[PDB]
C-alpha cells in the first residue's frame, strides 16, 4: 500500500504481502513444528479423554456428550492446533505470513486474531472449574484485549507517522487487562478458600492439589504475554523477530497443552463428594 | 483500487485510503471526544453497579455475578468504548479512519460494523426485562439487518457504476427492519398489557413507570438511524459527511448511555413482588 | 495484487477485482435467481409456520417464541437468501463477485464463507432432533472444516508457486470431516435404534417415518461438497467454473428448502407421546 509523502510501499493488510517470501529462519519454523506437533498429541488425547469420559460416579456412558463444557478445553487446542497448521503449510510453501493476507478470526496469519476465538474458552472453562461468578464477562473483556492488540499490530507495522496508535492501543488493553487479572484473582482466591474450607475432613485433599495448581499456575502465567510483548520490536526490542516466534510458541504450549493434561489429570482423580461440593461452591 | 474505464482510484476497503490524511474538521473530532467521554463514564457506572450489585431480595451478594444477562447492557457500552477509542486515536494521529482499513466485527473503522457485535444485545436486553418471546430472532434479523447497511456502505463509496447497489441494500434492510419493528412493538405491548394487568393493588406502580418509559423510548427511537442514511449523502443529501458524525454520535449517546442509566435507575427500585410478576410474565 | 518474478496480478482477496465485470452467463444467474426464489419461498413458509406455532399439545399458543431452536433451521434459510441476494444483486450491476471484495462471514462473495454461520446450525439442528450428543463439538468441527475450504479456495485462486497450499488444506478438511462423519452416522443410528426401540405398539410408526427419511437423507447428502469440489476446476476440471455454480445452488436448495419442508412436514403429525419419547431419549 501507498502512502503521502514516502515512496515506500507498507505490506501489512495486503495480499501484495502474501505473496512476498518468508523472513523467517530454520529457528522459527522448528519452533512452529514443535508446537504444531503437541498441540496435535494433546488434541487426540483430550478426544480420547472425551470419548471414553465416564462421569464422577463411573455410571454415565457419554458424559462429555451432554455436559459439553468438558471438551471446551479441548476445543481451544483444536483450533490452536488449526492456527498452526497454516503456519506450517506457510513454512513449506516459502511464502510471508505475518500480518498480511485476509483478516479471519480464528486464523493466525494475524499475531492475535487466532486468540480471539480460543481465549475467552480458556478464561471460562479455568472460570467453571471453581463454579466462580464473572465468567462470560470476562471472556468478554479478554476478547477486547485481544482486539487492542490486533489493533496495536496494526499500527505497529505500518507507516511511520502512526506509530504512536499502537503505544495508545497497548495501553488500553493493558488497563484492561490489569483491571481482569486483578478481578480474576480475587474470584479465584475466594472460591478455592471456600471450597478449602468446605472439604475438611473429606478425604479430597490429594484431589485438591492438583486443581489448585492448575489454577493458580495457569492463572498467573498470563501476563507473559504482554511482558513479550514489551521485550518484541514492538516495544524496547531486546529481541528480535525470529526469537519472538519462539517465545510466543512456548507461551502456547504452557498455556494450552500443559492446562489441558492438567485438567486431564484432576479429571481423573476426583469423584462423587468433591462433584457435589464444587456444585454447592456456585450457589451462595 | 482501480477500476476499468476509469482513472481514478478507489480508497474503500484498502489500506490506501489508511495512510491518507484525515477529512473531519473540529466539528465532528469534538462529537467524537463528547461520546467517547459519555461512553466512559456510563461504562465505569454500569461496572460499579455490576459490582455492588445485591439481588432484588437484597441478600445475594454477587447476583450480577451469576446472573450475567443483568450485565448485558454494560457489554454494550463497553465495547462502544472500544469502538470510539480508535475513532480518538485517529483524530489524534490525523489518519483517515472512514471505511478504510481491514474489516473488523466490533471495530468502528467501519460505519455499521461495531454495531453488529452491540446491537443484539441491545435487542435481547430490551426484550428480557418483559420476558418477551423471540429474542434471538430478534437479534439475529437486526444482525442481518446491519449487514445489509455494512453492504450498502460498500457499495456507495466505490464505483459509480455500482452505485445502485447501495439502494437494493438499504431496500432489502428497510423491508426487514419494517418486519422486525412490528413485531417487537407488537410483543413489547402484549408483554406490557399483562404486566400491568398483573400488578393491579400491588404497589408497583411507581416502579412501572421507570420500565416503561425505559422500553417504550429506546424502541422506539431506533428509526433514527434509517432517517440519518435517508437524509445524508447516502440518501438525499441534505447534510454534509461531518454533520453526519454529529448524528451518529447523537444516537449512540442516547440509544445506549440514556438506555443503561434508564435500566440503572429501574434496578434500584423493584422488589420482590415486581420480580416474581416478570417471571411469571415468561410463562403462559 | 502484484507477485514477485511475474507481471501477471492476481484479484483474489483484493477491492480491484470488485470492480472488474462479470464472468458468469446466462445459465449461473438463472440458477442464481432459481435459488434465491426457492431460498425466499421456504423462508417465508417456516416463518409463517413458526408464527402460528401451536406445539405438540396444541395448547401453548407462542410454541416457537419461548422454544426458539425450533426456528433454527428458519434461521438458516433467511441467512441462506442473504447470501444470494447479493449474488443476485451482483448478477443485476455486472460486477464480479467470486472471491473478491471484503471478507465477510456470513456473506456469499466467498464459496464457503456463507457456510460458516448457517452449517453449524444445521448440523446442530439435525442432532437435536434426535436429543445425540457431541452437538457442539460437531458444530465447531464444521466450522473449522469450512474455514479450511476457504483457505483452499484463497491459495487455488492465487498465485501457481503457491497452489500445494490448496491440495493440502483440502486434505485436512477431508480428514476432519471423514472422522465428523462416521461420528454423525454412528451417534444418529444409535439413536434411532433406541427410538425405534422406544416406540413399539405406540401408534408412532406413521411419524417415525417422515424423521427417518429427514435425518439419514440430509446427513448423508453432506458428501456432495468434496465430491463437487473434487470435480470442479480445483481439482481434476471435469466440469468448468459456469456448471460449478449450478451444483452449488443444486446443493444447497436440496441441504436446506428440502430439510426445512421435511421438518415442517414432521412437526404437524407428531404429538404428546413422541415428544416424551424424544425427551427420554437424551437422559441415558
Ligand atoms: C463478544 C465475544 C464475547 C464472548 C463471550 C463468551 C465467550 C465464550 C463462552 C463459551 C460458552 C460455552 C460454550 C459451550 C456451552 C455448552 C453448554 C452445554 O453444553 O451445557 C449442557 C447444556 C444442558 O445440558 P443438556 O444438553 O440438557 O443435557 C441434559 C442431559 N444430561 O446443553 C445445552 O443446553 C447447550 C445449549 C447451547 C449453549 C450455547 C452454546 C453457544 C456457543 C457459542 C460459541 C462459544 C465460543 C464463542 C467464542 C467467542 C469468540 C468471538
Ligand atoms: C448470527 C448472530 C445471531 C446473534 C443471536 C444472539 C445475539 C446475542 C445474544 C446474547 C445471548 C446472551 C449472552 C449472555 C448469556 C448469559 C446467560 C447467563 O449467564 O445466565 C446464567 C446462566 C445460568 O446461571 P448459573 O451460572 O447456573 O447460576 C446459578 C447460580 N445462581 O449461566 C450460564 O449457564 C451461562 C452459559 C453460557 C451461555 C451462553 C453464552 C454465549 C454468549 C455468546 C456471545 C453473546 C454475544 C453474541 C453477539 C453476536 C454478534 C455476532
Ligand atoms: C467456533 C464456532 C463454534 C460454533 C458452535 C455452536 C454453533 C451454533 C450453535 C447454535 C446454538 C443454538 C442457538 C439458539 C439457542 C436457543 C436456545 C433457546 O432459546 O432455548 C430456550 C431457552 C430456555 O427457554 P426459556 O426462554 O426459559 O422459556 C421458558 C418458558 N417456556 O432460552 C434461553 O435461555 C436462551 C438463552 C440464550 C442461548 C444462547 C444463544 C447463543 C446463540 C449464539 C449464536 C448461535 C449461532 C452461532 C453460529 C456460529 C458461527 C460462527
Ligand atoms: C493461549 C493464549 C493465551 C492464553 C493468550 C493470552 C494473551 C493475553 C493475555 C494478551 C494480552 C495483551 C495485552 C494485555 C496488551 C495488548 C497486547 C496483548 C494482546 C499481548
Ligand atoms: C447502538 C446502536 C443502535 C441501536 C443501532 C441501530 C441501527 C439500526 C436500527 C440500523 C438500521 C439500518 C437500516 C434499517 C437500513 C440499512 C442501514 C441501517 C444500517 C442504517
Ligand atoms: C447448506 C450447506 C451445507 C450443508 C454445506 C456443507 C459443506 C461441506 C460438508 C463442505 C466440506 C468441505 C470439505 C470436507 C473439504 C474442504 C472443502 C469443503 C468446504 C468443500
Amino acid at each position: 500500500a501507498h502512502a503521502p509523502g514516502t515512496d515506500q510501499m507498507f505490506y501489512v493488510g495486503t495480499m501484495d504481502g502474501w505473496y512476498l517470501d518468508t523472513k523467517l529462519n530454520s529457528v522459527a519454523i522448528g519452533a512452529h513444528w514443535s508446537c504444531f506437533i503437541v498441540l496435535t498429541i494433546t488434541t487426540f488425547y483430550l478426544g480420547y479423554e472425551s470419548w471414553t469420559s465416564r462421569g464422577p460416579s463411573k455410571r454415565t456412558s457419554f458424559y462429555a456428550g451432554y455436559q459439553e463444557e468438558q471438551n471446551l478445553a479441548l476445543f481451544v487446542n483444536f483450533f490452536a492446533m488449526l492456527s498452526y497448521f497454516g503456519k506450517i503449510v506457510a513454512d513449506t510453501l516459502g511464502h510471508n505470513f505475518g500480518d498480511v493476507g485476509p483478516f479471519i478470526i480464528g486464523f493466525g496469519n494475524y499475531r492475535y486474531a487466532d486468540y480471539m476465538l480460543t481465549c475467552p474458552m480458556l478464561v471460562y472453562d479455568l472460570l467453571y472449574q471453581l463454579r466462580a461468578p464473572y465468567r462470560v464477562s470476562c471472556s468478554a473483556i479478554i476478547f477486547a484485549i485481544l482486539m487492542s492488540g490486533v489493533l496495536a499490530e496494526f499500527y505497529a507495522e505500518g507507516d511511520p507517522r502512526l506509530r504512536n496508535g499502537a503505544y495508545a492501543w497497548y495501553g488500553f488493553g493493558c488497563f484492561w487487562f490489569i483491571f481482569a487479572y486483578s478481578i480474576v484473582m480475587s474470584i479465584v482466591a475466594k472460591q478455592y478458600s471456600r471450597l478449602a474450607q468446605l472439604a475438611q475432613d473429606t478425604g479430597a485433599e490429594h484431589s485438591l492439589h492438583v486443581l489448585k495448581f492448575a489454577v493458580f499456575t495457569f492463572s498467573m502465567l498470563w501476563i507473559l504475554f504482554p511482558l513479550v510483548w514489551a521485550i518484541c520490536p514492538r516495544g524496547f526490542g531486546w529481541i528480535d523477530d525470529n526469537w519472538t516466534e519462539v517465545a510466543h510458541c512456548v507461551c502456547d504450549i504452557v498455556a494450552k497443552s500443559c492446562y489441558g493434561f492438567a485438567l486431564a489429570r484432576f479429571r481423573k482423580t476426583y469423584d462423587e463428594e468433591l462433584f457435589r461440593l464444587l456444585e454447592q461452591l456456585g450457589h451462595d
